[PDB]
């Protein structure tokens, strides 16, 4: 398939069709956004997809509407992995550098990248060498610098993440997100705080979970969160970010495939309703190839091929709707406009932080984190 | 019914693509049901639906097949009468679909929330609305569904409005567990208490102290997180930590607003947790005595709904059931093997990734009072 | 429209003496003469000023520890039906005049009624726009400007509004803020028994207080609140006692028919029971909004809200209490006590020396566990 | 009679509105009693006043209504007499009040404190006063009553000085509650001890450690809370959750400084814990052989007083029925029905929202040695 919402319109009687979309997506019809012609240009003639889309809030007598504009970057990986892994990610740099101004165009403030966007997700051969090399300063890193200049220029936060070798801490690889100011200063960074090894994701193989806790990070469009691909899946993780007081919480991931597929519009939309902000899940595009033949942990035989991945980046908003997803197959530029009021709004008519009892939760989690827990289990008599 | 909708519209070849990013499968496992129990079904008029989870057949343990009934209903005589007589003919109702899941051969049985009246809370009224409440133990409502529980040999769950004796009369929201020995195994009091719009529950009970409990019965380890816990991803999890393996989410929401939020929390419960998730919701609109307001700038009015059921399972592996009718009463039986779920755990492994001693440190201090929330500045 | 006025303009001297006795504390007022030019302030923006005094016997080893309260009650001045800032700046402006007129009076400590910047709107559950009333406890509008008042008359200002707390959640609560006579922000404390009762929807806006019982130390006495419904729960005041205080301001907002003779009754124990001052106040008149609402009764939507019958007075450690100002008319209350009054009575009636609170914090474990069983006697 | 003053001295509308704020309602719900019952009162000169209190109609619980009957009375011959001859003297004139009561149709009857006895305790004289003190079950005092309880088919609640044979012949103060059976149901004995003024309780015996029961009658669940412990609402609250539905509160005060409390603490009591409540106290002033001294500065008497009877009783909803006499010998018959209690509880949810863990652990931190009160300090 190629995108659900236009499979779903293609085959059903708009009354039909409005009622299905009230239960799948948050609305009736979709809330889109005319963007600049200049931008979609730049998006028709490099051959991706960019789309549009609205959210609102309602007018508030003391604050005034808080209107911010992102751009989610899906991309596929560009010239063969086996190739000098400087040209490599040279190419994607020069693909993306595109993507970025179109997004500039169309008015963006806050840009973000999937996941190791840098580089072919090498991590299913297991393979150290060349791989490794792929691994950059997080500060002064040369796709940070190049990056940097791009946010000064364009006046616009971005957040990208790659690969990081931590210099003082013995060359550890990490696996990173950094957040650049829309000043082109280096705002900081965060490491992936849950580490998959299931299948073909054999990432614990490269790092270790991430130290830098739940940061969140307030530039001037907002404040701001990354959690990374396979945190994902960890709610307490989603939560921990809300309690940091994030507002748009951003999900760079990479996953192929069957058993997959079906959470991706699960897991992101959740955490926004739960927690009660914004939601933006990114996820990398086609299948990817690789020098020498790889096992995957099943039964199968070794292959070279690794996907695909199924693109299909959204945005959810902490009232429970959410904006169409991109294309499972084809390179994309989501821009959607949001008022960052929503979030307060929410949160005072559902009332979901008010009733939390984190207190008790903190109990309860310390308990079984702990030797000796016995679970509250009732047995019959 | 969405389901039907999509098979009614869609060439069979994208439909299977669509169910399979929807739901969990490409085609659903239906279930083939006793010809007596659909038989009752009919008659009643309330619709019955069965399907099937499987697991992979292990070497050291023998497949765990299981088969529960979600029992979705709505109220059944006008709010204007004797609240007993009101209780009676739901029981009534309900006690005839509990038979038809007993021959449908169902060993876990469970209603929906608070499934022994209507759901007067709207009201804000506390007469004679109170008097619905039982005693959890010795209520008539559990001492008769005690019967059909020793009778049919299946465990019975069920919702109620609590009334506590010895703790000053006090009301509370509680789930109770009648194991299929007919025994009074439990209760469970809802966590997570709602005051948003017409759901104005914090008006009749206080949170339940009655913690995260799981109840070990020879059926499985189940657990039920009540209603409004239904969004709070924390209260899903600690059933999880104390190893539930089957938690049903007993419910009753109407609305616009709160509708696309049904297919989407119980079934990330049931991924993040890896366990089996069986959200039950009331169906049907009632309508009450007196004029009341909803907290909106809208008019008063008397009625209040709709209640738009769609009951369904969710599965530890992502997949799910199609839901019941949005308007109809129901009987959703579904059948599962329980060793889904460690394997599904040691597949994904969620559960040797949470870092719970890191969030049991990280929750401590943002509720402390000195917090100052990990927030970066530019410098 | 005053219990005090209606007896003493009803009886012969001698039996108004006595009913006096047994009514209040006293067999007659212990007035206090207030400054000329505060009388003044008073007369002119339309507002009760009434002045008591309280008095302890002399002390060998310590100076007598007298000090001033002003309690201030008030009604919403502009319709509800108005920018919100609007509607906050009104009774801005018209307690800043009440303050002052407390402050030529000499008050050390003064106080305000609960939520007194903003019409009662819990009764329409309706989150807009009245949530935008809620402020931060330390850096908020209210308690900033209220800041220069304290620092400029030198006096302890206590005030309650809603707060909202930024950094857990932007969630609402509803909050008494101490500000020093310094000007700086002392502290703040949660209301920590939350009412769901008829029109009284406040457990739609805000959870139980997590602050525990704190009593602040100032220069003018260990003061505590105790915030509207914790009026209710003897064991709520009793705590604040437990912590050493000595006056506990109960800041309220209370209408109607059931509620009314309970007001004469409760706080007044708190005194007795514990041994400490008692300031209870509340708001006055009655509040219209702007659309229909319920109230839990079989009745039909209407919407006004009321009437607040004001009614604010202070109970003494040893039994006697001050007259209560006006049913419906703005008023501001300065009684001049004597903290000593406090030992005193303790060591008189000797209430704490026999309280036996190791075995109540026994008796109430066990209550609150789930296996509890009372201890009911049967016949056999 | 505080009450009969308000109404000779204002016009009616304004005694409407001044009985709505200082009583319960806004004219008194007076009951009617039988002829005969008035009879005996007026021969042998003692009050008797009868009200009302009810409750809304349930629609699964039928109307529990019932009868108490306070009786305050003074002693009868002078206190330099035998010992015997004076409680013989009470008894007799009490004997007739119990009967009095009995054909108004009292369920239950209560006395004052120490009921049986002079208040000897100002003196702090051992002798001849302890000889009052008799056995709980087997005393004399207990034997009498219990024949008129048996007689009469009426529980009958009284206090008297208790001797502690098993335990060292100790002397306690205790409330003895005896069944309609006639038989004994059980004892309860003063938690709180007073040693202030007049009142050397203290002297002649320690702090009770029967805990806080409830006795279930067939009439309700009945508690008393003796004399000083008025005081201590923590003690109030604790008989509240224990379930008691009518608290008696036997007492004995004189004074000046003691008398305006009286309309306030049992008042708030039945309030707070939303449950019945009946302060009773001794009438009249007593004179001893001995001159004593009182611990303030004063001179040393005999005459110990006055005490100002005004006994009453308060409902759970706030209203209060007028006192009896000052200084006259009376029977307050009053009607009530239980079930206000739970019907004014769901409506003000009192119960629901007392937070009993929190306060449970407050007072337990508070009684530690290491105790530190909660105080914020000017940084």
């Amino acid at each position: 398939l190629k995108n659900l919402n236009d499979c779903l319109e293609k085959h059903l009687p708009p009354d039909e069709l409005k009622e299905v979309k009230r239960i799948l997506y948050g609305v009736e019809e979709d809330q889109t956004l005319e963007l600049p012609t200049s931008a979609k240009d730049i998006a028709e003639q490099n051959g991706f997809d960019i789309k549009g889309y609205r959210f609102t809030a309602r007018e508030e007598q003391t604050r005034k509407r808080r209107i911010v504009r992102v751009g989610a970057i899906q991309n596929s990986i560009v010239i063969p992995t086996t190739a000098p892994i400087e040209k490599q990610r040279e190419a994607i740099w020069n693909k993306v550098k595109t993507m970025i101004k179109a997004a500039a165009e169309a008015g963006c403030n806050i840009v973000c990248t999937q996941e190791a966007w840098t580089m072919p997700f090498a991590f299913c051969t297991r393979e150290k060498f060349p791989w490794c090399e792929f691994a950059e300063e997080a500060e002064n890193g040369p796709t940070t610098k190049m990056l940097a200049e791009l946010a000064k220029a364009y006046n616009m936060v971005i957040i990208h993440s790659i690969l990081e070798r931590d210099m003082e801490h013995g060359e550890t690889i990490w696996n990173t997100a950094v957040v650049i100011s829309n000043s082109g200063r280096y705002l900081g960074k965060h490491r992936k705080n849950h580490i998959p090894r299931v299948g073909d994701f054999n990432e614990s193989t490269y790092y270790m979970e991430g130290n830098t806790g739940h940061p969140v990070f307030e530039t001037e469009f907002g404040k701001l969160a990354v959690n990374i691909c396979y945190g994902r899946h960890h709610p307490q993780n989603w939560m921990m970010f809300g309690l940091n007081g994030a507002e748009i919480v951003f999900n760079p991931s990479a996953t192929i495939g069957r058993l997959s597929e079906p959470l991706w519009s699960i897991e992101a939309r959740n955490a926004a309703i739960a927690n009660s902000y914004f939601t933006v899940p990114i996820n990398r595009v086609g299948t990817e190839q690789f020098p020498n033949e790889y096992t995957s942990g099943d039964g199968n035989k070794a292959h070279k091929e690794f996907g695909p991945f199924y693109g299909s980046s959204y945005v959810a908003a902490p009232d429970g709707s959410r904006t169409p997803s991109l294309s499972r197959d084809k390179d994309g530029l989501l821009v959607v406009e949001l008022d960052l009021n929503l979030c307060r709004q929410v949160k005072d008519f559902w009332g979901f932080r008010m009733t939390q009892r984190v207190p008790l939760y903190a109990e309860s989690f310390k308990k079984a984190s702990e030797h000796g827990f016995k679970p509250q289990i009732i047995k019959e008599t």
